[PDB]
């Protein structure tokens, strides 16, 4: 029918707006969907998209024709510094090229490897020896993960951990945290419309640059650091990597590798490698005091597999196909980044007889694939058995996404994985959590859900076994 997805008519300018709830954009994607189908139009503002719900739209698009998806659309406040530079928002030759030497050099300060996870047990022995630190007081856990997740990502880029003291440190978690929160705030979706009136007027929305200008600085001042400390010849981060490649195409006028493109890289990882891990494992500790039963499960499972006395490691989770089940149930039903990163067709695309001409953005909605109806028989409740059979033997999802799927695809999801395994069960062996509230009473639903998946603000205690 060469032709564009159908959708609700917009009216000039404002789009979609009144058709829409910036307080709640994907069940107001969904409604729409319910009336159109599961691949259809929408205007965010004067920003034409094209929804794809539900796991077939989204794999037959980001997969089936992963090369005409691999275009990377725009998150208006993140733009607000980013402006097209660095790996994550950056787009063709350059996307291309800060892509590549990103994985390479990750995996070259032991990403995928025993480095790496030796640096992970190691920060996972100081969240406990953090945690002990609590005496088992009630307490607000969400820094002391933060704290923890971050100095992963941190040792890779900076060259080595923080102070969990460290008062600069803590001001750039808040910062981090506040603009996860922020973009996923009605106000936060509300910008995505119209930020082009928007970034000049008060409001929120500044102080959601002041904190992207607070971390920007913070990179500035890291890097320049590193320039007049460098050996070119024995790189110490992810950074003097970079710095050694920019040295090295000075010559070349046309390169990708410049100033600009490493401070930005820098401050997408350090932000991207933190929050996204971080909101998990605090959703994730929620989900298993409103299910005992659950924690009860992990704890024979860790007893049995691990024991009380060595440190958990990565391999253990072949043999811990219950913990493995969990963790996927708790990023499956967290839903951390519900509409992931918009993309945007390459070029002139022929999608299941639509028309999506080249520049159309895209909004995977991965929420609408981690609980197709599908393949989860319970989708909206918190079930391990999702990821199990009968045998309580571990069963793989293709609805599974939260990484999402394609030739933009979350390359720091072995990290995350490697993380949250090693994080969770380090802290289930040592520890039985405590929650202030009788289980009945725990609200699992989200406090915020924008670009982001926000859970509840709560406090806990965790007691050792
Ligand atoms: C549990 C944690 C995490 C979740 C749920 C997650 C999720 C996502 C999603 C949904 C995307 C967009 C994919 C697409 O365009 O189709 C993405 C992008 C990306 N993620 Fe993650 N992520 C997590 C952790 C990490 C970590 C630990 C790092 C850093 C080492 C990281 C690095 C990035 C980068 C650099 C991109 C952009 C890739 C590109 O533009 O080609 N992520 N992430």
């Amino acid at each position: 029918k060469g032709k564009l997805p159908p959708g609700p008519t917009p009216l000039p300018f404002i789009g979609n707006y009144l058709q829409l709830n910036t307080e709640q954009m994907y069940n107001s994607l969904m409604k729409i969907s319910e009336r159109y189908g599961p691949v259809f139009t929408i205007h965010l503002g004067p920003r034409r998209v094209v929804v794809l719900c539900g796991h077939d739209a989204v794999r037959e698009a980001l997969v089936d024709q992963a090369e005409e998806f691999s275009g990377r659309g725009e998150q208006a406040t993140f733009d607000w510094v980013f402006k097209g530079y660095g790996v994550v928002f950056s787009n063709g030759e350059r996307a291309k090229q800060l892509r590549r030497f990103s994985i390479a050099t990750l995996r070259d300060f032991g990403v995928g490897k025993r480095g790496i996870e030796e640096r992970i047990q190691e920060e996972a022995g100081f969240l406990i020896d953090a945690l002990r630190g609590t005496g088992g007081a009630n307490i607000d856990p969400t820094f002391f993960l933060s704290r923890t997740v971050s100095n992963v990502i941190s040792s890779i880029v900076f060259g080595d951990r923080f102070d969990y003291k460290d008062k600069e440190f803590l001001s750039l978690l808040r910062m981090m945290l506040g603009i996860f929160q922020f973009t996923s705030t009605s106000t936060g979706q509300l910008y995505e419309m119209f930020s082009s009136v928007m970034k000049h007027l008060p409001g929120p929305q500044q102080q959601a640059f002041q904190c992207l200008q607070g971390l920007e600085d913070f990179i500035a001042k890291k890097v320049e650091h590193n320039q007049r400390t460098l050996d070119p010849n024995s790189p110490r981060d992810f950074i003097d990597s970079f710095l050694i490649r920019m040295q090295e195409e000075e010559k070349n006028p046309n390169t990708e590798f410049y100033l600009k493109n490493l401070v930005m890289t820098t401050l997408q990882l350090f932000i991207g490698g933190t929050e996204t891990v971080s909101t998990t494992l605090r959703y994730g500790f929620l989900l298993l005091m409103k299910h005992p039963e659950v924690e009860a499960k992990v704890h024979e499972e860790i007893d049995r597999v691990i024991g009380k006395n060595r440190q958990p490691k990565f391999e253990d989770r072949a043999k811990m196909p219950y913990m493995e089940a969990v963790i996927h149930e708790i990023q499956r039903f967290g839903d951390v980044i519900p509409m992931s990163l918009a993309r945007r067709v390459k070029k002139d695309t022929k999608f299941r007889d639509f028309f999506l001409p080249k520049g159309t953005e895209v909004y995977p909605m991965l929420g609408s694939v981690l609980r197709d109806p599908s393949f989860f028989s319970n989708p909206q409740d918190f079930n391990p058995q999702h990821f199990l059979n009968e045998k309580g033997q571990f069963k793989k999802s293709d609805a599974f996404v939260p990484f999402s799927i394609g030739k933009r695809n979350c390359f720091g999801e072995g990290l995350a994985r490697m993380e949250l395994f090693l994080f969770f069960t380090t802290v289930m062996q040592n520890f039985r959590l405590k929650s202030s509230q009788s289980p009945k009473d725990i609200d699992v639903s989200p406090k915020h859900v924008g670009f982001a998946t926000i859970p509840r603000n709560y406090t806990m205690s965790f007691l050792p076994r």
